[PDB]
């Protein structure tokens, strides 16, 4: 089932006339074009039974025609009212438009209403989020590229911490992000976390210009955007020899994460995956300190479906991608998290990141 | 002269019951709070004749109260419907709300309508833009800090280029942004441009992992966000001895930019400022190659008002801030731009950036 066909089937089922898709990430997802319109107007118009139309600024039309296929492409000059050009091209009859409710601003829905009349807007985002749940081989490959960058970030981060000489959490963040920028990474997927010692137990912890603590653990949670797709991974290392207590917390988290990784395959449920890690940490005596769900979906965003959490009986299927990230967080003492995102295969799963999970001493 | 009083006067003039201001930059402009709510809900509610209310996510309430006065601050927990919490707190009755049409997504206006009924929305953004046109002394001081960072960026950028040894445009960009990050400047005001030789003549040029050319010029266009305010500046240097033709292009741009700077004072028009530089470049024989407006406004954004462009007879006033950035772009030969942003004073103007404008050889 092609994604565009699926949206047309939705329009026919809901008796909605057309889409006007505006989020650049959705446009890239559905057309392959990474179109940045800024505050100029772009929109993908899928219909119940007609050729899809892609509307762009005039200076993007040449290239859109070359880098997309199957779309009827037209543009507008800055001297024109974009909504008027849309109306002039969409000839009859429009009373309902499917839009992305959290993206489209009032100026755009009012612009559409000025040309088409009193239209009923319908939210397309639930459908798009459902479509994103199962990744194609092409998407999985793009996520592997992002995962390879994340592994390089760990290598850079560990080495930067080991140099000591007053290096701070924020120093390490800057160095990681500097090396990524040099390699053409447009942005990290989320704010890089480097947290020393007990600071890693703070759920709202953020790296600051504080020196990393000797003989304490050091948490690295990081990820990049590459080719439109995200990575997300956590490793916790030791700066000098840790004490026995912190080393055992790491061992517990490490084993819980590996047990969930060894368990994941099609047919198990999200609840069951969460429980493999949660039960192990709870048996070890630290259930009170593992205070978030085991995992979240990842794709173009760092936080999408599925939710790997108690009470979700969703059956895991091939092509799902999600995090596996148990942790133990004891305020004022120690925090450990170990995280990979993974994709589900026909008969198991594979991680997007391969950095050693063991407690390495630097 | 309070900004809030000015908005209340608008509501009374237009017979609008209250605001629901959502853009984080506007919220900072009017309250001083740098609140990034992300996908959680925040809103500033100014009324015709009652105390202003600030609605935030629960975890932002404590900081809102600590650093504001005169606002009634209340929050909502993630378990609550934010629109219900808003409705329960507003005891006056509401039929019209002033909002920012280009910011507020359909989910938020529909959330308001679900609780308040059939609301008439009125665009507040023309007023906000009018207020932002004239900067206070406090805003100019913050913009001077951002410009001072931009000057540090040039020093770093020039030095990184001088090291040669295969350094690329993207290498230099990465080093600039790395040093800004280390100084607590996590984001630039726009995508840093470093463009070598004929690549600087491309109006859509972007830095890539290509080595900088010897005996060609090198264009640096950059700026930072600091304290909520932006900077923006361009310098063009030489990598090794330039050729005479490129050096003369630089001289023409340099003289045109300085001539416009010497001309600016209250009472001149935007058209006249543009014409000072444009007439020089045209007399020199390169009018066809100066293919953009002389300047744009700057403030919290790098793209605001006034527009320094032919046909804009706007009278320049004290406190306006804008760029002065002539350029000559000869495809496949050379591109030179020299840019400062400036603030208009009682009897002239002053620049936000002070890096040498001369054609320096590195
Ligand atoms: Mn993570
Ligand atoms: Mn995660
Ligand atoms: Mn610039
Ligand atoms: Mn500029």
């Amino acid at each position: 089932m092609s994604k565009i066909e699926r949206i047309s089937a939705f329009l026919n089922d809901k008796e909605v006339d057309m889409t006007f898709i505006t989020n650049p990430t959705t446009l890239n997802y559905l057309t392959g074009l990474a179109i940045d319109p800024s505050e100029r107007i772009a929109g993908l118009m899928i219909f119940r039974d007609s050729t899809p139309m892609l509307f762009t600024p005039a200076l993007e039309v040449e290239k859109a025609k070359e880098h997309t296929s199957g779309l009827d492409i037209f543009g507008y000059e800055d001297s024109q009212n974009p909504w008027e050009v849309v109306k002039n091209h969409v000839k009859s009859d429009v009373k309902s438009i499917a839009v992305e409710f959290s993206d489209i601003p009032l100026a755009k829905t009012e612009g559409l209403k000025a040309q088409f009349g009193d239209i009923n807007f319908v939210n397309l985002t639930p459908l798009i989020e459902r479509m994103r749940l199962i990744k194609s081989a092409d998407e999985i490959e793009k996520m592997k590229v992002a995962g390879d960058f994340a592994d390089k970030c760990f290598e850079i981060g560990f080495a930067t911490a080991a140099e000591r000489n007053g290096v701070t959490e924020s120093d390490i963040v800057a160095k990681i992000e500097y090396e990524m920028k040099r390699m053409g990474v447009p942005q990290m997927s989320f704010d890089t976390l480097v947290l020393s010692g007990a600071r890693a137990a703070n759920p709202h912890g953020a790296p600051e210009n504080v020196e990393i603590q000797e003989n304490k653990l050091l948490l690295f949670d990081l990820g990049v955007m590459s080719g439109g797709y995200a990575s997300d991974a956590t490793r916790t290392i030791a700066i000098g020899q840790p004490n026995d207590f912190d080393a055992e917390i790491h061992k517990i988290v490490k084993e819980a994460q590996q047990a969930a990784m060894d368990f994941i395959k099609p047919g198990v449920t999200a609840h069951e995956v969460d429980a493999v890690a949660r039960d192990l940490i709870t048996k070890a005596g630290y259930g009170e300190y593992f205070n978030h769900r085991l995992g979240h979906g990842i794709g173009m965003d760092v936080h999408e479906y599925p939710s790997i959490v108690a009470g979700n009986d969703l059956v895991i299927q091939e092509g799902m991608c999600f995090s596996n990230e148990p942790g133990i967080y004891i305020p004022g003492k120690v925090g450990v998290r170990i995280e990979d995102c993974l994709y589900v295969t026909e008969n198991g799963c594979e991680s997007f990141t391969h950095t050693d999970h063991d407690l390495l001493i630097f």
